[PDB]
């Protein structure tokens, strides 16, 4: 696989496994002014964030990514974009789009704008 | 003063983009670069050359696309980058939900795409 892929890869296998376990540690991907448009409504700033995804109102959720596409961008940044399903708790099963911007800050990669919205039945 | 100028820029290109897609695809060059990416289902083309050859050479002869959602955000190196979800009719195939994004750059006063990402979403049967 070419270098975007396995950086792209890694980072949402990273993403989805703290997203699903402990999401109050979902700060360590992100810097500070990132920005977050989560269903349509933009949050701004790692604090912001943070204090959004750890706030959602379930206990479990465990997402399955279906589709993932990653490309390098000219400025040296790589974008990934995620189709899959997730479920939480006793909720029926959704379909999810996600899409993140990444960029290697300190010589780590972290994610500077990331979207995601639900699939609608 | 109102609404940001990315959301300006990224939902006119968006309009563009599709209305040249729909009405008449050999037209989607100039919104394209030499350095231009396109990853269309899965497969990687590189180069404006190579992406116009892949999108003019679809088996469709009407499309439409229809947005339900499109979010824009402004990136750190002064890009607009626009995730769309929505839906299209190709001639008399059934409905289906796709998803795009493009990450837009001003080069020579105008906002062109570097990278394009699309895919269409599957039924599960």
């Amino acid at each position: 696989k070419p270098i975007w892929e396995q950086i792209g890869s890694s980072f949402i296998q990273h993403y989805y496994q703290l997203f699903d376990n402990d999401r109050t540690q979902l700060g360590a991907i992100y810097i500070d002014a990132s920005c977050l448009t989560w269903k349509g409504q933009q949050f701004q700033g790692k604090a912001a964030i943070v204090e959004k995804l750890s706030s959602l109102p379930f206990q479990k959720i465990q997402h399955s990514i279906t589709a993932q596409d990653h490309q390098p961008t000219p400025d040296s940044c790589i974008i990934s974009m995620v189709v899959g399903q997730l479920k939480a708790d006793e909720d029926p099963i959704m379909g999810f789009h996600q899409m993140f911007l990444l960029k290697n800050i300190n010589d780590a990669w972290v994610c500077t704008n990331d979207m995601f919205r639900l699939a609608l039945h």
